[PDB]
């Protein structure tokens, strides 16, 4: 590559790997999105929440692909694994799955930062610092807040809580 | 008729028949509308919902009458049967009646499409495809969503649920 | 399902199947998009062309998923197969791959129309007629036009042709 | 210095050194700029391209000088070495020289980041991360793209290619 400079084969491959992780996460959010739109689930605000995350994850992998090209890396794509579940339960269940997915993505981001730090690749580090790490932190905080409000609305009268949360918190 | 072309006597009569079905459905929604406006029912958003459907069904039969005239058919009107009930219960009860009415109208629409398909009348088919079939599908989906939200708000604390639904879902 | 009416299990499954085909096609266009953005390919207009198709295919599968929910179907997702190639050659090569992909999607659409026609499901038929069939036809015509212009610009001085086409035809 | 804090003598001197490298690079781009404006070269778009880089490099050294003052460093200036060539050849030749210059500047930037990292000077690191590293990466990618398009337009009919590139790619 005529442009490649300070860009290790390890980062390149880990970038390709993080791309597939974002594709898979996007896919997961697509599935949660349509799930909450089913006539027998029917929580429009929950559906919108997960649809937006699909979109947000797609921006993530598009930005990783662009950075790959900018550094002189070559994108390689693998199969995208189907989401882990077909039916996602109630809002708390789905929100817990989403939290778990975001934590996995955040760990992959931190591992990639550690890697690029180890290959003294400050561009790669900064790129993640600027476009990824704070967004995960904000999003995780938000999902925690949601879980706290669902838990407070939970238990005995869970059905009413789920309705109120979708109406009064989600948009 | 100087304009009539490819327009079978069967379609013509089935169109007249579907007209009476829309008139009757409009009538049913009129009754549900005023029902939820009674001082002892007093669910303004439910009332508005059913009033709008009366209006929507009237547009339906007006469009069938116009198409009848355009194809060279002759409108014939029968008595409009009074609605099946005088008192409509709670929101879930009424919403179930509405669902059942929409399913009946949808089946009549599908039967008329089958008929016009059998008389190779593609205008009649397309007319239904364009002005009726998707609207039934959207409306049925919406009524399902509503039923799911009422069910979730149901049971022990049904009175509160009925209030919240009318306030936070219906407009 | 409380809303499902005239919606066969076969259509439902074929809809799920067409969804995976759109996901895979979207994926293919993603790959072609970044391919033409590589510093050693560097055909920005070709890149934009394929990026737009990724987006267009995503709208396709989102509309199929929405229709699935509207009819009372249940979405089921499988693994998304990686694109058939890692390197896509020159503009004519990639444009031929795209043509071949669009023809496959069009055949799947026509097969699904045949199926829904056979289950007398006029909603499903019309939905495809309105949101899919004409768009494939226009797009295929466009890809043919492109292939004709690349062929005319081809052979001995292929490198110059590829440059001019990207600059003067693609946007 | 009454303001100096965490600012090593090594960084200070390496900053002065990077300044002279930017001055020299600016000078190189000045020379390429006027070169392509000669009546016997006459490639206005190539001239503009290199003139802009002169300007961009000047912003670079001005920002390094400002940072020097902000940290309590003292600017020291040396002679600015004349550009390596008097005549710059064809667009591909000049674009290769520019690529080689940008790679040298990028390596100097990376070496200075390594240095400030080694003196645990996170301000210096971030400053480079924010104002320099991504700009080099974007610019190098752009110069690669250009080289790919010139190469595609190259060889037998190089004169025509050079004309088209200047007219249809450069602004
Ligand atoms: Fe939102
Ligand atoms: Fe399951
Ligand atoms: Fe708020
Ligand atoms: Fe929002
Ligand atoms: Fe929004
Ligand atoms: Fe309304
Ligand atoms: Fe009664
Ligand atoms: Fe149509
Ligand atoms: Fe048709
Ligand atoms: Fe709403
Ligand atoms: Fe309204
Ligand atoms: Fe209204
Ligand atoms: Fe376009
Ligand atoms: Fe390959
Ligand atoms: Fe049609
Ligand atoms: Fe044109
Ligand atoms: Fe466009
Ligand atoms: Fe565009
Ligand atoms: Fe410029
Ligand atoms: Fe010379
Ligand atoms: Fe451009
Ligand atoms: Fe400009
Ligand atoms: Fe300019
Ligand atoms: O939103
Ligand atoms: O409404
Ligand atoms: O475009
Ligand atoms: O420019």
């Amino acid at each position: 590559s005529q442009i490649r400079q300070n860009y290790s084969t390890d980062v390149e491959a880990a970038v390709n790997s993080l791309v597939n992780l974002y594709l898979q996460a996007s896919y997961t959010y697509l599935s949660l999105g349509f799930y909450f739109d089913r006539d027998d689930v029917a929580l429009e605000g929950v559906s919108h929440f997960f649809r937006e995350l699909a979109a947000a994850k797609r921006a993530g992998y598009e930005r990783l692909l662009k950075m790959q090209n900018q550094r002189g890396g070559r994108a390689l794509f693998q199969d995208i694994k189907k989401p882990a579940e077909d039916e996602w339960g109630k809002t708390p269940d789905a929100m817990k799955a989403a939290m778990a997915l975001e934590k996995k993505l955040n760990q992959a981001l931190l591992d990639l930062h550690a890697l690029g730090s180890a290959r003294t690749d400050p561009h790669l580090c900064d790129f993640l610092e600027t476009h990824f790490l704070d967004e995960e932190v904000k999003l995780i905080k938000k999902m925690g807040d949601h879980l706290t409000n669902l838990h407070r609305l939970g238990g005995p009268e869970a059905g009413l809580g789920e309705y109120l949360f979708e109406r009064l918190t989600l948009k």
